[PDB]
């Protein structure tokens, strides 16, 4: 059998309520031990051995927690045959995409949560669990980059994305669909990410304790410029635009961005829309302004990938360049 | 024949049918002077024609359907089109789009079920219809509960009818407002800001959406500044950037202890529009709770 | 707290959480795995459900998920009862690792329990979420997720034990229907014959050799026919067989007035009845008619 | 300008309404082509997809295998209705690598809003794409090119319909441009054991559904007619009414083929007779038909429906 590590950072899987019943519950309480035990099977398919490395609700996750897991998981490579990632439900699609694109290991690295609370009747956790280290001890499933393994199901980090607000069946892959299924301990990969990940991204965070400053602004009727105007009255780094439609802007939005985007700051535009493409050649003329289109990348992912390409470019050009290949 | 306006708004898609441009702006720049303007031109003109049509860009539809689904006094049929091809497209989605809207604004039986969506042959209930794709024709869908009726050859098969109330059900009156209260919306991730909460709040908004995480949850920064702001006044929503399913009550916040309101299944650009028209009435975060649990 | 009873038939009959909730009474009508339901136990369940209604606050009827959208809209069509009638199964085992059994079971009693459920037909609950015995249908093989209704929606979804309704189903069904079940103990024999590329028309007319009272067509897009099997089925129609089109598509309408001239061949056209369950309305179509016009008005009504 | 090969079947793109417009009639219609592609068309048939048979099948592998070496690519028009089989037909049996787009149209050429046009622009501008070579026979709708194992029609009249419904389309068409993400693993094309070459026949095999009282009539018939194959569209996991698989464990004994598929749209038929994996019925049809030309055993025809 492999040796996995199980990496536990928290989520509704490491949850518990009052009640098998009330939906009253707190994240990021039990420990990783705990859950472990929960599944005995997985000494059938491995030989695990978890680690501790915070127990937050991950809508606290931030950058500290994602440079913490990229630099263990390159550092502890060869010390083991693939990760496992507890993890929470709402922001596992940002960590993936993060991991996705920093992990120089390509070695199965596997991330798992759960949408009922440990405590809860019928808890999705055990078993999302147990599919999650099968995923991970499957020679198959290296060099596919990050992967999130939930409702039986083993999802792209790049393409993945939380859909529904409380089903167990949560997440889709809601663009390019999922990789491959796992039926009674076994997959079935049918398809593999094209786009770069893991080891062939430019991205080295070993040396990397922070990330460059990057906020998301909302589009709507009527929508205030205040928010774009405070993050660039604050200088970040870079600000993504979650437009309407094919990535567009309020009017007010717009003037703010296109300002700050030509005195440096890195505007990327991405879209509310929860699939699909933010595309170029549409009704913002990008290289006018010097704006990214995002592509596929929904905003909370697209300010992932703007972040570590402002470790490496300042240039919009290349900046779109990124987002065209990542 | 039954008499059908077509109020004309904007947007790429540019019985006896009588046509009338209002406004043109693509609706990206959608705003409440719009909105108000609207409303009160279909308030207005109701007595006057059978039907009205609303054609419109597709960026915001869903936002002004459910504006005019919770202002229109009207209860005849109000029916939103646009496009998502331009017209001069091979393939242009827009014609028969029109088409199939004009058909379910005639229809007898499209009567007393709110502020309606018409699109790819589908009709959809102005509360839940969202856009799911940036591109395609096919985007507009009722995530939550489905749709009302599908049309084939000029008739319509419908199997069902909102629940939750609209148009004369409701109590919003915007006829002598010129304004509407500020609402603002923030998003949150990973490590989020809360300087886009702090501007909102700092500019004395009457109320902010929360774009939340998952079940409506907000990073630390955000839920702490959106916590001090309701105890000072500000109303304040927690919404889900998550496209479908309700941000719920008794989850992982305790709305009471904050004076929270939950939005249950309004995303937040839909939140915002029922939060504004509740600040025309009333500031309390437990009556607003209850407009939220009827609209 | 309401009295409610629990109807077993098998799936995957004496979960604690349930006394909070209900009075739970059972009694195990049958015992069979659904793949292999028949029209024997859909008879059995409406007329016990029919006599009984009087006795309890409502219905769960536990059921295996292969054939639950067939009995659920059989039962919507058959059972006079108003008061809350909720089938609930498992995709899981229930020594299963995760097993959705229990929250499932919960729920259904959540949902029975809830005089709000009550006008709404017959009901399916599974995964959270309250769904009308027509529209339903199992659109993946093993994903807990699996029930959805595909063409109109759920009518509400259940949280902390509240339920959120939306939605009703528009077309008829318990006491709004002339389905009467009480006086018969069989029902009119109706098959199901599949189209696709270079189709045999061996399975419908083997059907039609049999004498039986209709064929359901899974036809192929908006319910077309391969050539040999719609000449097979114009000769049924024409000895006085009732013949509906259905599509083996799994969302959408089989129309009228589409590519097939129905009233030419005395054909009806099944609305978003999925072959399965357009077999249910046409067995009960055939107890109260034989016209093609009679039965075209009631796939529009039901 | 690349050469494009259109081989025209019929269908709604070329045909309430009545395949009758020519192929010529529908690369006329669409001028923008010029622009594009160098544009060549054959009539193979006219016929409405639900008529699809295995004559047809034998001879369009036939057209594109030989004629291979004299055009770029090729789009074939064809009904929707059984597009998804043909697909798959050609997928295991063109011995071609370049380009293999199929299109069709969900409304009539004079609807308004007619979606044949763009779509055959859009199936051209795909097989002129080489990034499209060496994926597999390819299905172009509604701005999305999907492989030809996993599409299938999910909806009977929106023109959005055809979805790869297990692992989702390889790649979107934006203003001409494919933007590709994916490819099947699964072997296609030249990688496939099967050659129709010489064959004027297929295997016989025939499909049963699955349903509460399910009659076993259906398929004594398909036994009775001594079919190579009878494909079963089970009941959730693959499962079988008792008087249907009484029948074909008869049929399987005395050497018929038994696959289970299921009547449900999306996921695997699992082992744990064949099983169909993520194969539709029609789909698992097309695959064990092409199986019995080189094997009757069953576990050897369930190692190719997990190769294919
Ligand atoms: N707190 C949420 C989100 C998370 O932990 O990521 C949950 O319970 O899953
Ligand atoms: N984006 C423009 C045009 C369109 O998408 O319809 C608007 O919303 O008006
Ligand atoms: N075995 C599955 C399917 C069936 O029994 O029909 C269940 O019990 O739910
Ligand atoms: N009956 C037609 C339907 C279509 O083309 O849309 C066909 O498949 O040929």
């Amino acid at each position: 059998l492999p040796n996995i590590t199980i990496l536990a950072t928290g989520g509704t899987i490491a949850g518990g309520g009052d009640s098998a019943t009330k939906s009253n519950y707190t994240v990021g309480k039990v420990g990783v031990e705990n859950l472990v035990n929960a599944v005995p099977q997985l000494k059938d398919i491995a030989n695990v051995k978890g680690e501790q490395v915070v127990n937050i609700g991950s809508q606290d996750m931030n950058d500290n927690v994602w440079l913490t897991l990229a630099k263990k998981i390159n550092t502890d490579c060869d010390k083991t045959d693939g990760f496992v990632i507890t993890h929470g439900t709402d922001t596992m699609e940002e960590t993936a995409y993060f991991l996705d694109l920093t992990v120089k290991c390509d070695k199965p690295v596997v991330m798992v949560g759960a949408m009922r609370p440990s405590t809860s009747m019928s808890a999705d956790g055990p078993f999302n669990l147990y599919n999650a280290v099968v995923t991970a001890a499957d020679k198959a499933s290296a060099n596919r980059g990050v992967l999130v393994v939930m409702n039986d199901t083993v999802l792209d980090g790049r393409d993945v994305t939380k859909t529904n607000t409380t089903d167990v069946a949560t997440f889709k892959s809601v663009n390019y669909g999922p990789l491959g299924y796992i039926h009674n301990g076994k997959i079935d990969y049918q398809r593999t990410p094209a786009r770069k990940h893991t080891s062939d991204t430019p991205f080295d965070v070993s040396k990397l304790n922070e990330l460059p400053k990057v906020g998301i602004v909302y589009n709507y009727a009527n929508a205030s410029d205040l928010p774009a105007k405070a993050l660039v009255d604050a200088g970040y780094d870079g600000i993504v635009s979650a437009g309407v439609g094919n990535g567009n802007l309020y009017k007010s939005v717009f003037d703010t961005l296109a300002t700050a985007a030509k005195t440096g700051t890195a505007v990327v535009r991405s879209s509310r829309v929860p699939t699909g493409a933010t595309t170029q050649d549409a009704e913002v003329d990008d290289a006018k302004y010097g704006f990214v289109a995002s592509g596929t990348l929904n905003p909370q992912k697209a300010r992932v990938l703007l972040q570590l390409a402002l470790t490496q470019t300042k240039d919009p050009q290349q900046i779109q360049q990124i987002f065209n290949q990542y």
